């Protein structure tokens, strides 16, 4: 519920926290976890991919999902048990502008992507930082 502050990096399409560096604090019970918020600064839905160097050793949540315009939403990232976070493990989020009033159903969201220019993707990478 209550959480560090973070820096702020201003892309495009989204305003990202934090701006560059992940750090891991402890839960309740011990397990490690790092906290990525998106805001949508734009008009209409923008769909958001994440992505990660080490795909095996992490819980994303959510990884390919939409935000809406104005709204913020929480990327809760964990390493998975007895794995350590590495300085070279990376995130990438993807992002890119939907229309008025289109769907964002899975299916939906498979297909913009297929659609989408690359040029009009944001990209932003993030980087772990050792616990």
């Amino acid at each position: 519920a209550f959480k560090k502050p973070l820096s702020v990096f201003k892309g495009p399409l989204l305003h990202i926290s934090p701006a560059e560096e992940l750090y891991f604090g402890s839960t309740e019970s011990g397990e490690k976890k790092t906290l990525i918020v998106l805001t949508n600064v734009t008009k209409n839905i923008v769909a958001f991919k994440v992505r990660t160097t080490a795909p095996e050793k992490y819980r994303v949540k959510p990884s390919n999902s939409s935000c809406d315009p104005g709204a913020s939403v929480d990327i809760v990232v964990s390493p998975h048990g007895g794995l350590t976070v590495s300085a070279q493990d990376r995130f990438l989020i993807m992002a890119a502008e939907m229309e008025q009033s289109s769907g964002t159903g899975p299916a939906e969201l498979t297909q913009f992507w297929k659609e989408v220019p690359r040029n009009k993707v944001m990209e932003h990478r993030l980087r772990c930082h050792t616990v």
